[PDB]
């Protein structure tokens, strides 16, 4: 039957973040889903051409963002990674969801944590307005469960290893835990077969060299044990479906008086994106399943008689490795310059600056921020700017380089997403006590990661940039009346526009996102204070 998505308010609100899963991929397949996806594409409230609007394209910053309506320069959360150099342990090196104050920590061996999250979640917000909502996050990583929980997040777990689902120091598992990880270790203890290609795959089904490494024809095909291999493949996914699937039904989440939340973050895309690229058999199969298994996971929802409303989203998009785009019509793509990664950047801006062999600047890759050390006296630490600027600058591949002042002096943006300035971007992640003293820009179709005879990942996310920035935002629930919206949103009107249909209330001075109207034509979700 036919019921407006504002009729009266969602009992259930499920959040679910693909990993990964840009607006190029998600368009791309769009043709051939048949089962989750199809029934948001074709039901849902549609934007296409959502925005994770800031520059800071990964997957901290853009989970940051989902359910706080905060970009990352109001949420803190800059990038994965960022530098504290006045921290009083020996790793300066911050990671996103840690507590580095614990003792004997570093950013290799850390106790995960949502201290670093300046702001509320929606779960948060509604848990503040009624103690009786349970706030659920379950992803297959721990920064997007525990960014889009929030501190005050009833039950937050994320994979592991292969031991399975885990949450914070202190945390039992639950007998619907135990049962999880017992029919998860059972699944790792067999091997996979892997997957023929649907129909859409046969296509991509070709072989691309990338240092030492082969790709574009893998099936998932596993050996027993092979917890790399179960990470990296879309049986991560349907486990992390099913574990939500079962916390909703065992905490009858949707079924009280009040309306309760989860957030759902599916890793595999990311993994698959990274180690793969995403034009091959890897990518083409991992999406086809993730249609099936939202699909079977709507099923069971729709059969437990739960009221719900979903998003679904992603914390970025993505972009093919070089040599694949290179065969097909992108000749000018092309991996970074080694001399721009850390070690030799460092090496060759001391030089330049009179203190060879000495440590002048910090960074952890070939762009994003770049912290000038502390030990460097004030002309020095002049010198280190002028020759960084100078040297960055003249670099072929580089696009341009922001000092902190010049986007510290920028207004936080407003405006469609879609046309912002670099500079714009670069403002919605900036945080002043985290943010590099400069920001790397490499220029478009300039892959961050550089060619090697000995080669990890082949494509990354993380630049400026539209295939990264640009990620679909479908909102649906039973019954309501689809619409498309072609024009940019960011993810941080996400909140406010799920908030409008809860009538929970939302200062606008404490987000940076608008609330969208999820009732095509003349009625509107937002009516109200939002
Ligand atoms: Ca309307
Ligand atoms: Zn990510
Ligand atoms: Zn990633």
């Amino acid at each position: 039957a036919a019921r407006s998505i504002a009729a009266t308010p969602p009992k259930l609100i499920v959040a679910i973040s693909v990993d990964q899963f840009s607006a190029d991929l998600f368009s791309e397949y769009r043709q051939y889903y048949t089962g989750g996806l199809k029934r948001l594409t074709s039901e849902g409230a549609v934007f296409p051409r959502g925005y994770q609007s800031h520059a800071a394209t990964e997957t901290c910053p853009g989970h940051s963002t989902i359910l706080t309506g905060s970009r990352p320069s109001r949420t803190g959360i800059i990038a994965n990674n960022w530098f504290d150099l006045d921290a009083k342990r020996e790793d300066k090196n911050l990671y996103c969801a840690e507590d580095e104050s614990q003792p004997g920590s570093s950013s290799d061996k850390y106790e995960a944590s949502p201290l670093h999250l300046k702001v509320p979640t929606l779960g948060g917000r509604m848990k503040a307005a009624n103690p009786a909502t349970r706030v659920v996050s379950v992803a297959g990583k721990d920064r997007a469960a525990i960014m889009m929980g929030g501190a005050t997040a009833d039950q937050v777990w994320w994979l592991g290893g292969p031991q399975g689902y885990v949450s914070y120091k202190g945390v039992a598992p639950t007998p619907l835990v135990t049962q999880v990880n017992q029919a998860f270790a059972q699944r790792l203890a067999q091997p996979n077969p892997g997957f023929e290609l649907p129909a859409q795959c046969v296509s991509k089904d070709f072989p691309v060299q990338a240092g030492n490494r082969t790709v574009g024809t893998g099936r998932f095909a596993r050996d027993a044990g092979d917890y790399k291999g179960f990470r990296i493949s879309p049986e991560q996914d349907a486990m992390t479906l099913a574990f939500a699937a079962a916390a909703i039904e065992n905490m009858q989440l949707g079924k009280q008086a009040q309306t309760d939340i989860i957030s759902i973050g599916l890793s595999a895309t990311d993994y698959v994106g990274h180690t793969f690229g995403t034009e091959g058999t890897e990518s083409c199969i991992q999406v086809d399943r993730l249609d099936t298994e939202l699909g079977a996971f709507f099923d069971k929802l729709d059969k437990d008689g739960i009221d719900y409303v979903v998003v679904l989203t992603a914390d970025h998009g993505g972009h093919d490795l070089p040599e694949r785009h290179r065969m097909n019509a992108m000749p000018m793509e092309q991996r970074v310059d080694m001399a721009l990664t850390p070690k030799a950047l460092n090496a060759t801006i001391a030089e330049k600056a009179g203190l060879p062999g000495k440590k002048v600047i910090w960074s952890d890759g070939p762009s994003g921020d770049i912290y000038y050390d502390k030990g460097l006296t004030a002309a020095q630490r002049a010198r280190v700017e002028t020759e960084a600027l100078k040297y960055l600058r003249a670099h072929p591949q580089v696009q341009t380089v922001f000092t902190k002042a010049e986007i510290a002096a920028t207004p936080s943006p407003s405006g469609p997403p879609e046309s912002w300035s670099l500079i714009q971007e670069a403002r919605a992640s900036f945080y002043p006590s985290r943010s590099g003293d400069l920001l790397l820009l490499l220029k478009p179709r300039v892959m961050s990661i550089p060619e090697q005879a000995v080669m990890g990942s082949v494509a990354t996310h993380g630049s400026p940039w539209d295939t990264d920035r640009r990620v679909p935002i479908l909102f649906w629930r039973k019954g309501m009346q689809h619409f498309e919206q072609p024009l940019g949103v960011e993810t941080v009107d996400i909140l406010p526009s799920l908030a409008a249909l809860i009538k929970l209330p939302v200062p606008k001075d404490q987000i940076d996102g608008r609330c969208l109207d999820l009732v095509a034509g003349k009625d509107d979700s937002c009516a109200g204070q939002l």
